[PDB]
DNA sequence: GTACCCGTGGA
DNA sequence: TCCACGGGTAC
């Protein structure tokens, strides 16, 4: 019954930190951490300026912006908003204290789920409307144990099309032992299967999903090697922990707001970043 | 008519 | 075949 042939675009903030993540995650909480309590006006000049330091005085102020909203704000979690101030998050304030980047991104892992607060009112539609409710990174390692189990490896291809491209998989419909069955089937008939979208980049279709697992990396919870994805062992007493919330719903009820109204549309991001920051 | 969305291109 | 500037887009 399980049907991956049902594809779905589920995507995540595209990255832009990655390459000098060292430089500037430590450059995103620092700022932030200074500069806050203070409120919203404040805050866009003042961590522009002591942005632009790092990443270059040719830096334009579209791209200043959008590290603030989208990275640090949003796909990071490093801060929130509470009546036109803004304070340091309590992701923030924890890495503040303990320099701990895996546990930064391990929490980050432990907490994103799909329908989320970062996507645009629109792409939230769309993500409600097809009924997807999932949190995929206690998905993706209960699948790669899953498949340790059964004797196989699995790559980045297998991953995005069997997993975070699927429709079904993000509906929280397919359990992992499904997936795997489905996987060993496909290989046996020499079938490989690849996500790829007619008259776009590999960007559009793939970028969202490398990235996703990037995450999961840098939590150290799993290591790309080469187009191979593996567990990292030596985390296994997190990894079965967190993959033990694979056939749990969001822990975040996005079915629960009227985006026709306002009130509930206001409250919704205001709340998505209450869980996932704090 | 901002703010994530994503085309584009260096690497 | 990543990865991120900054224009593209619909709140």
């Amino acid at each position: 019954n399980y049907n991956p042939e049902e594809q779905f675009r589920c995507t995540i903030i595209r990255g832009k930190a990655k390459n000098m993540l060292d430089n500037l995650l430590p450059a995103y909480a620092n700022i932030i951490d200074d500069i806050c309590p203070c409120d919203k006006a404040s805050f866009v000049k003042d961590f522009n300026n002591r942005l632009i330091e790092i990443l270059g005085e040719e830096t334009t102020k579209k791209t200043l912006d959008n590290h603030r909203t989208e990275i640090a704000g949003k796909l990071f979690g490093m801060f929130y908003e509470d009546d036109e101030v803004i304070f340091p998050s309590g992701r923030t304030n924890k890495y503040i204290e303990d320099s701990d980047q895996p546990a930064f991104f391990k929490d980050i892992c432990f907490k994103f789920q799909f329908p989320n607060g970062m996507d645009k009112l629109d792409k939230v539609i769309e993500k409600v409307g097809a009924k997807i409710q999932i949190r995929q990174f206690p998905y993706i390692l209960q699948v790669l144990l899953t498949a340790d189990n059964n004797n196989i490896q699995l790559s980045k291809d297998d991953i995005a099309y069997y997993v975070l491209n699927s429709l079904q998989v993000l509906q929280g419909k397919i359990k992992p032992i499904e997936v795997i069955e489905k996987i060993i089937e496909d290989r046996s008939n020499d079938i490989t299967k690849k996500v790829r979208h007619p008259g776009k980049e590999t960007s559009y279709s793939m970028q969202h999903i490398r990235e996703q697992l990037n995450y999961l990396e840098l939590a150290n919870l799993i290591r790309i090697d080469g187009n191979l994805v593996k567990l990292n062992y030596r985390e296994a007493e997190n990894i079965n922990y967190i993959a033990q919330f694979w056939g749990n719903k969001p822990e975040f009820n996005a079915y629960k707001y009227d985006f026709t109204s306002e009130d509930d549309k206001k409250s919704f991001f205001k709340d998505w970043q209450q869980y996932y920051s704090n």
